[PDB]
């Protein structure tokens, strides 16, 4: 239950459909890892997951171990990994929530065999730095001697071994290259090849499936968002948007010439205007640079007048329309649409921080089988 | 508990502080009612109503029906007002859970008298609009037919009205000046005044107590943050930040000259040089526009190198320190300090929006009597 008429709607057929092509796509052999890190781009981390796993994937990951053991919490009982770093102390907890670790530094693992000693096994994903200069090993004694910690740990072992990409989805793949043939080269420092093998993200399984090895890390696409414009023309299917906004007009009111809105008063009535005002401001993660950004009224573009609030913010309407008409912020309308590459364009970011953002006050509201199937409010 | 080296620290001490301050500047038949909205600023909501509530503040606002659900549900009895908007259809709900609702149209009440017939009273503040444009009545007889359907309907309380300023964060009190004489105009158009008036925000009340009417609504102030810069100098106290940010290396690693880093692959080292890496990225709020920014590391200003990830980002060290040293995002280490006026001018916004975006991902410590008091894992 909710008491705003401020929300979001996560289409889970889209979710659904993203993934599924992707099963189509790649070799019956090859795992797809659903990444539902941040909340599932925050679209809601136990639904995404479970849509993902009925589509196809046959694992999850995520960037720290709360977003592990909260996974677990909710039923999930899927593989896990986490992509991220994790205290040595608490590999007993991932252990025997049957939580994967990814691995990085010798130092780590010296560290963990002091503290944990049984009785689950723990599988470690080793991960390779090829020119992403973020996380991972990157020379031969190192991999080496982690190998060997592990190879000697009675409970400890290594299931897998990974690279990130930097530039994936660059239309230009001379920097993508360099890192496949770097990870090439490096995967020979290891005496055999763990289970699993993978390397690609959104923009390199759906660019080049053949060499994606064994398990694909699928992010931003399943969501149905492209990873760039540029790789857009380039992708193998059509990608369906999940993410939508709304909210509604809570007042209205005609304002005379040389009135003005908001805070700074930074904005004046240049004639009788009609001003709507919708709750939701920037605590809800629209942010104040969103003010000249067009909402969705009525089928009709209407301006976000004034500085956006806390927890409101005023739009100059086409006409007096009626209080609980609806505002569409990100979605469709009749013939308009506003998508989340819109948004992000004024914002002058990547469509991955805008469903980020939108907060844990705005609850979301899941379809599935075109039917209403659930409601999250986080408060 | 939480299981990632990323953490907000939230001084409960410098909450008190600030508000028995102005416990102590306003006469004392005025009133305080603490601004909690959006979790206390992204502070902690019951957390910091606690605190307020000790400290000398004997009333609660918040934006929303949910938002003040939530405090009763953790235990607070103490009148919470709703600021924003609500259902007609949640009169009944928020009578029964004695919160305030804000009201400013009459067919609002039309719709509510309908819905509601005992035997809880409902109490209400009319919101009078002087120059905001947000929300609030702006004419007599809407003002009186208001005041008519409340004074008919048995449960049906006027407990005060209030207005909103624009401008009260501007040297220049031209529009303040205008919008509170307009107050006093409109107040004459209800036949008997409310138990309560109230008008003031923190910069109106920390600037003029003495025209704060009975009731003051004391928020960003709170949290040890000035309402504006150019109000800074003229305030009567001292402010004291509550809100750090903090994290710890997880990796360190030395690049060689030519070595790219992060995504896009847009920074290159031009000399041997240290990277740290830190596990937070802008799904925390740590938003992609910080980019060209720094953080404390040592004492020392670190800038953060190449794009900003989802849950982690590198930085440039002074030279090999220890995974597991401390980092500070906003804060003081040592000489220097990096407050949330500083993240706010970077990212060309106000420091009201900072602490809000700092997401549900990022666990709040609170610290009273310098001992740490609880931990808030949302997650
Ligand atoms: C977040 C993440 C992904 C997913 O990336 P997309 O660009 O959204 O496909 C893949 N691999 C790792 C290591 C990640 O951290
Ligand atoms: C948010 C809010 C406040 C608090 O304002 P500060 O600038 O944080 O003091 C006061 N009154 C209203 C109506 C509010 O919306």
């Amino acid at each position: 239950d909710f008491h705003r008429d401020t929300w979001a709607e996560v289409d889970l057929d889209a979710i659904y459909d993203n993934v599924e092509n992707l099963r189509r796509l790649l070799p019956d052999d090859t795992h797809i890892m659903a990444v539902v890190k941040a909340n599932a781009y925050g679209h809601g981390d136990v639904q995404v997951a479970r849509t993902a796993l009925e589509a196809g994937a046959s694992r999850l990951a995520v960037a720290f171990l709360d977003e592990a053991l909260a996974l677990r919490e909710k039923g999930i009982e899927a593989p896990i990994l986490v992509l991220g770093a994790s205290r040595p102390a608490d590999a007993a907890l991932a252990a025997q929530q049957r939580i994967a670790l990814t691995v990085f530094r010798s130092d780590w693992l010296e560290e963990a065999s002091a503290l944990y000693s049984g009785p689950f096994p723990i599988h470690f994903h080793l991960k390779m730095d090829t020119g992403m200069g973020r996380l991972g090993v990157k020379d031969e004694e190192e991999t080496k001697r982690i190998v060997a910690l592990i190879e000697r740990h009675p409970h400890f072992v290594l299931e897998g071994l990974y690279t990130h990409f930097a530039t994936a989805d660059e239309v230009n793949t001379d920097y993508f290259s360099y890192q496949y043939t770097r990870f090439l080269h490096m995967l020979e420092w290891l005496p055999s090849r763990p289970p699993l093998v993978h390397c690609a993200n959104s923009a390199a399984s759906l660019r080049f499936p053949d060499r994606t090895f064994n398990m694909v890390r699928f992010g931003i696409a399943m969501y149905g968002l492209a990873p760039s414009p540029g790789i857009k023309p380039l992708l193998p299917y059509p990608l369906k948007e999940a993410f939508s906004l709304h909210s509604r007009l809570v007042h209205v009111k005609k304002l005379q010439p040389g009135e003005k809105v908001s805070y700074g008063a930074t904005y004046t009535a240049q004639t009788e205007e009609w001003i709507g005002t919708i709750p939701i401001g920037y605590a809800d993660g629209w942010l104040r640079r969103l003010q000249h950004f067009h909402v969705l009224v009525d089928g009709q573009k209407a301006p976000i007048v004034g500085r956006i609030c806390m927890d409101q913010c005023m739009i100059r309407l086409p006409g007096p329309l009626p209080v609980g008409t609806k505002v569409t912020l990100i979605g469709r309308q009749g013939d308009e649409v506003i998508s989340i590459d819109d948004v992000a364009r004024h914002l002058e970011t990547i469509n991955y921080e805008v469903p980020c953002t939108i907060s844990y006050r705005v609850p979301r509201i899941f379809f599935r089988h075109k039917r209403i199937m659930e409601v999250r409010n986080a408060i």
